[PDB]
């Protein structure tokens, strides 16, 4: 355990323990984010870095870390980490794609179904008191809330969760429309997934869920206009990026009804708070634990100690991001 | 339109037409059930009645509705209406099956997924302000629910709606697992579910799913010995009917641990308040909307009244709960 690894946040033991035995490993105990002085600081020495997708990866921290040859990502996405400067630098940039496509797939359908049938609300009217209070028990018009089976659900972005979303869509009988980069015909069939240009599935789909990753291309791809596209009854899932939404767009098409609802995992900034959102009653929120679930969390954090591991035994990561940077420099210490 | 019918509750618009055309339409126009007085003034010249789950139609109402040949509840459900009596005393009585099925199937789903997930903690630790004011945006061991997608799910009831709930958990890769009445064969190959013990159903599943009618066989079913009986893991909805479960003992499982949480759109009390329970944290909590969804309410109107409009033509009811009672009399007025 020569090597020394520096871990932002109190991951699961399996990892850091397979860890313990090739690395000198270090961790950050608090519980609230590691502060970004504090953090170009501990980079110091290390030799790899396991990072949250909470921590700002740029050439500042490159920078202030000599010896740094690889980051883990303890997650699938890496909008927070500076891949291309990483590349010429010839550092290794690793991510946890798969082990957590059931959590967040499962969370996703959990605020279709909340959010279309007013989970959160109704708890609220029957804890509170209020449901007592009021008197009345059962009415034939109270809660109505919308239809999920056989109805269309359009995925937008049918990569690994988008995929996923698909197969629990398909219990439903809902019909399945997505727009993704490109046709993947073996998917499609198998989960009997029809392509459909943005605009139309915008048009068509009764819930539309966002399954992609945060990038350029994809900043604020829902935005106002596109909202106007969707139907009056439509819902928007969104366990991607909040950047992907043009959250005051959001509040303005909900305030105005043209969706019915939202149900959020991310946002824009986290933590967040939004007066005008948060004041919606046809609006589910979740703290970004689209991935929140025991197995995704250890299978995670067993990830990102193979990665680091199979680095010190100069081998190619398994979960490598950037496989460009493999011309630029041999994987090792 | 000579035919008068008393409908006890503001129901679908669709359906108080239909009959607005076949019979002489009165509307009860509170919220709140009717009381009971009002309710046995209103039953004297009625030929036909259109009653809510909490109408507790007897004997009693029985007696003073001399011209009463048939009652439609508004709903598939019928532990609200004395079937013997009717049947005795030559009473047709008609419910609304299938067409609410996937309406409270979805919910079914939305609780176990809610529940399984903390969606309804999660959308007040965030919605109330406190997450931002924590200022911690993402940690490694916050909100961890349960995996769903490949675990076993026990299904109490194989009827209309337990065998819709089976189909929806196809979607998740579920292991599916139920104890009903009788093993269906075409239905297990069907949606590959294994009939088993109600014994061995909660000591296996991960999910358990009431989906059973309330009789004196099914009353407190789930009860301080079944509790016990679930994994520690464990999480129970129940969309059945309250009095299937020991309210009280669901309270110790939950605080003692036995079961890990309980996702309840039914109570023993409607409404219903319990201080105890309210204040748990691994329970998920909705006002009886299983069937509050717009084609739902909406479909069972139409069918209310379809009952109705082929009575007053002198055939059998298309959805007769009682076929003992063609017999005891002949379909009309
Ligand atoms: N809420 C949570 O806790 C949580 C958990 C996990 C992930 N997430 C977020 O959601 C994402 C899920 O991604 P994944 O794990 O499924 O990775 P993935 O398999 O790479 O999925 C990404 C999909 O988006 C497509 N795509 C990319 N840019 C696009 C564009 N501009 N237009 C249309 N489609 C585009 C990709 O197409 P190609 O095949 O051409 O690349 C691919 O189909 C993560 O990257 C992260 O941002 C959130
Ligand atoms: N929460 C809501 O808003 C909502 C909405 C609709 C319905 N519900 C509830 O759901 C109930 C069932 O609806 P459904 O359409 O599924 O009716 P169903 O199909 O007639 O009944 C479902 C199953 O329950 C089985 N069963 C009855 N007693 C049993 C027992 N003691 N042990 C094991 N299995 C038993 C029946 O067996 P058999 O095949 O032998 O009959 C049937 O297979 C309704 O009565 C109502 O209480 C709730």
């Amino acid at each position: 355990m020569k090597p020394k690894v520096f871990i932002t946040r109190e991951i699961p033991e399996v990892g850091i323990k397979m860890l313990e035995d090739e690395f000198e490993v270090e961790v950050w105990g608090d519980e609230k984010e590691i502060p970004r002085e504090i953090l170009l600081k501990k980079v110091k020495e290390v030799d790899a870095l396991v990072t949250m997708l909470s921590e700002r990866i740029d050439k500042e921290v490159f920078e202030n870390a000599p010896k740094l040859r690889i980051v883990a990502n303890y997650a699938v996405g890496y909008d927070n980490i500076d891949i291309e400067e990483a590349t010429k630098r010839g550092i290794y940039v690793t991510n946890t794609p798969d082990v957590l496509t059931d959590a967040t797939a499962d969370l996703a359908f959990a605020l279709l179904l909340a959010t279309a049938r007013h989970v959160v609300k109704g708890d609220r009217f029957v804890r509170s008191g209020e449901w007592k209070k009021r008197g009345v028990a059962w009415h034939p018009k109270w809660f109505l809330g919308y239809d999920v089976y056989g109805k269309t659900i359009g995925i937008i972005g049918l990569g690994r969760i988008g995929q996923a979303i698909a197969k629990r869509a398909k219990g439903f009988n809902m019909r399945i429309l997505y727009y993704s980069r490109t046709r993947k015909e073996e998917v499609e069939r198998e989960l009997n997934a029809e392509f459909k240009p943005l605009e139309d599935l915008l048009r068509e789909s009764d819930f539309v869920v966002l399954a992609v990753p945060l990038t350029r291309e994809t900043y604020h791809l829902i935005n106002e206009e596109r909202l106007k596209l969707m139907k009056k009854t439509a819902i928007l899932i969104n366990i991607a990026r909040g950047k992907v939404v043009d959250t005051n767009a959001l509040v303005k098409a909900l305030k105005e009804g043209w969706i019915a609802g939202a149900g959020l995992d991310v946002f824009e900034e986290e933590p967040y708070y939004n007066e005008e959102l948060f004041k919606l009653d046809n609006v589910v929120l979740t703290p970004h634990i689209g991935s929140a679930s025991f197995g995704a969390r250890e299978g995670m954090a067993e990830l990102v100690a193979k990665n680091l591991i199979a680095f010190k035994r100069g081998e190619i990561p398994p979960t490598l991001v950037n496989r460009e940077v493999i011309k630029i420099r041999k994987p090792g210490f």
